[PDB]
């Protein structure tokens, strides 16, 4: 690799090997970053509902669709000292929330934390359901379907 690599790639990549036991490559860290940013703009699902139920104008953490197993991932993730490169990724994934309403800026300053815990819940289910230290294209593919199945 060189310094082209997509900022935070390098970082992922040493800490899913070293600390999760995942062997990832470009191709399967783009499937990977594919998911999550999917799984992320689900979490959008019924947010704006909540947040007109709530008098609110713009979409707050409270109006996601966080489930407990998801809170526990971030959770997690807050506790990590190391930077598997979060901030770079985010950029990176260029997300646009599927809603027209104004996301808060208190909600917008943690999605470092949410998509943080999607990275270790990712993490969690390829150790579940690839069978493969070093995943494939087709076990990301099944995994990235899996997924999208929870949320
Ligand atoms: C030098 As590396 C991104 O393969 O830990
Ligand atoms: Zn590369
Ligand atoms: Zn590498
Ligand atoms: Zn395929």
């Amino acid at each position: 690799e060189t310094m082209l690599r997509p900022k935070g790639f390098d970082k992922l990549d040493h800490y899913f090997r070293t600390e999760l036991d995942i062997d990832l490559t470009d191709e399967t860290i783009e499937l990977l970053l594919n998911s999550v940013k999917a799984a992320f703009g689900k979490l959008f699902y019924g947010a704006e509902q909540r947040a007109r139920w709530n008098g609110r104008d713009f979409i707050a953490l409270a109006d996601l669709n966080i489930t407990k197993a998801l809170e526990e991932h971030i959770k997690n993730f807050q506790k990590i000292e190391q930077d598997m490169g979060v901030d770079e990724l985010l950029e990176y994934i260029a997300f646009i929330p599927p809603v027209e309403m104004n996301v808060g800026e208190d909600l917008k300053s943690e999605y470092r934390n949410i998509m943080g815990g999607l990275l270790l819940m990712h993490a969690d289910v390829i150790k579940k359901a690839t069978g493969e230290r070093k995943p494939s294209r087709e076990a990301m593919e099944f995994v990235a379907q899996i997924v999208d199945k929870v949320f």
